[PDB]
């Protein structure tokens, strides 16, 4: 169903943002959430850099650093640009995670993107044609 997509949609997108920095962890989705999550991640590229700065990723720090940031950033709603954001924070802390040698955090950040994902997102995304809306907004 459409939990299952959004599942799989978070493993693949971790997997691709992993991949990118050389870490080894329908489809049109998938490449649209990538190419959109690269535009979002050179146009706000100073924001991560200042954001990573501030994070400070333990395994006792990383959920409680995930849950406040994601708070803030759906603080006045949700549209798809946020969820991009969502995914590309996710991705930030996933990166950081194996660059400070924490690369089992990959998991925790996986499953917590998926959890906010079902419970937090997944009723406007519907309400708002899915994503196949996203696709056809966005995709190439
Ligand atoms: O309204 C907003 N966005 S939109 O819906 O109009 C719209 C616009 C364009 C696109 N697609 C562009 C295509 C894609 C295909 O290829 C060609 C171009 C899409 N999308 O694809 O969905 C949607 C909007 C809301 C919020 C923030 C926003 C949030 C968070 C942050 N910060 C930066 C640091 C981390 C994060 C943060 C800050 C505070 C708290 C937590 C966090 Cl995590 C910065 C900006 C930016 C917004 O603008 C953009 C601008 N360009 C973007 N490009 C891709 C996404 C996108 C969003």
């Amino acid at each position: 169903r459409t939990g299952y997509d959004n599942r799989e949609i978070v493993m693949k997108y971790i997997h691709y943002k992993l991949s990118q920095r050389g870490y080894e962890w329908s489809e049109v989705v998938h490449l649209t959430l990538r190419q959109a999550g690269d535009d979002f991640s050179r146009r706000y590229r100073r924001d991560f850099a200042e954001m990573s700065s501030q994070l400070h990723l333990t395994p006792f720090t990383a959920r409680g650093r995930f849950a406040t940031v994601v708070e803030e950033l759906f603080r006045d709603g949700v549209n798809w640009g946020r969820i991009v954001a969502f995914f590309e924070f996710g991705g930030v802390m996933c990166v950081e995670s194996v660059n400070r040698e924490m690369s089992p955090l990959v998991d925790n950040i996986a499953l917590w993107m998926t959890e906010y994902l079902n419970r937090h997102l997944h009723t406007w995304i519907q309400d708002n044609g899915g994503w196949d809306a996203f696709v056809e907004l966005y995709g190439p």
